[PDB]
């Protein structure tokens, strides 16, 4: 399981490793919402090193991999567990592409967006 | 159980049959490579003009929706290209770029098939 | 007469000219990307009235030939010293080509499609 | 340091032989014939198959690169099909598509001689 599931702490840069490491703590144990974050950092150009390791420390030869198979766990998420009911009419593809932009643009601009009230749409408790 | 076939027949229907021929003739022209056919079936999913081919196939291979399909294909074509079979073809360019440009070049092919040549774009990949 | 770097908006109601309108406005002090949101916003199908008034307005007898002179400039632009920098190997034709589909995603949905950290690299 | 002045003097690079001599014969018949003679240079230049006689082009030409090459090929190609002395041939087509599909037979017919009669194809723009 090259997934199989955290905490990296490792040559960290500026206040956007923090920003991102306070998000997937707050939204640890929700499983949609931590990849969406995490696809949102992988996404993110301003996190080359962090994603580098992530890469490496999942197995996977590339980011494109890497951020294929979160895509990937991200529609089998939304497969109608729950958030059938949350999906509605829009369709997963683009829900995820929200989702993930509207991340990468309050990690980019924290003062612009609320994204907790983005994000907790998506928590069922 | 397997999602992905490499020997399979594709249907026989209304497909508004002018780009659905555009389609199966390229598909065997390049059925004798595997990452170029494969090339061809991304672009016929991405392609919206091909609402019926493509929702045959969802079902017919299983998958849930037509985006988890489409992220199949293109996990196993970064795998042929990122992973080095290819990757000697595969220059400074990142394999996204490459396969999105390929797609984006079949499926303006498809809308017009006069205004580009898409077969010697796809015989570059040897073979 | 030749194109060289006055142009609002449209007349009928497409909210996607609003979209590269801004855009425009934004990346006004790069030369490079200006060029690549026109030659996009020219090869965009879902502009053919703005596209076919700046075809008469830069005086072009036709639309391919003024999408050829914005792909002339952008070549050379990547041929300059701080671009050609930027460049890595990477072919002209193919850069271009793919900003030119990357922005029409963020045209057609901006909901999503990072476009402005897209465009950044391409900030000195 | 001109740009696309018609004349003569090419090469020919190296290697291709037989791709080259079918080349060479398209643009000896048709040199009299600019817009016939562009066609086929732009065919020679889209060609994947021509790597060293395109390269010698398009330094000899003085150009930065292949695709400013063709990309000169091309401006040349619509100005002169569309304004001056070829909208009468070219009726109500479209210029690109027109190109391109002559470029196409020309490739088509480099890379297969013997399924495509281009002569047909090229001499409807003589006799003005
Ligand atoms: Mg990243
Ligand atoms: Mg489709
Ligand atoms: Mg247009
Ligand atoms: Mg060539
Ligand atoms: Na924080
Ligand atoms: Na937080
Ligand atoms: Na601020
Ligand atoms: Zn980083
Ligand atoms: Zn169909
Ligand atoms: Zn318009
Ligand atoms: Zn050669």
């Amino acid at each position: 399981g090259f997934l199989g599931i955290f905490f990296t702490g490792a040559d960290k840069n500026i206040e956007k490793a923090t920003l991102y490491k306070n998000l997937i703590a707050k939204y640890q144990n929700n499983h949609f919402i931590s990849l969406i974050i995490l696809s949102a950092l992988v996404s993110d150009s301003k996190t080359p090193l962090m994603t580098q390791y992530l890469v490496g420390y999942l197995d996977f030869p590339s980011k494109a991999l890497l951020a294929n198979k979160i895509t990937e766990l991200l529609l089998k998420e939304l497969e109608n567990p729950d958030m059938r009911e949350i999906l509605g009419s829009r369709l997963a593809t683009d829900v995820i592409e929200e989702l993930e932009t509207k991340i990468i643009r309050y990690i980019h601009n924290p003062a612009g967006s609320d994204i907790h009230s983005t994000l907790n749409l998506w928590t069922a408790d």
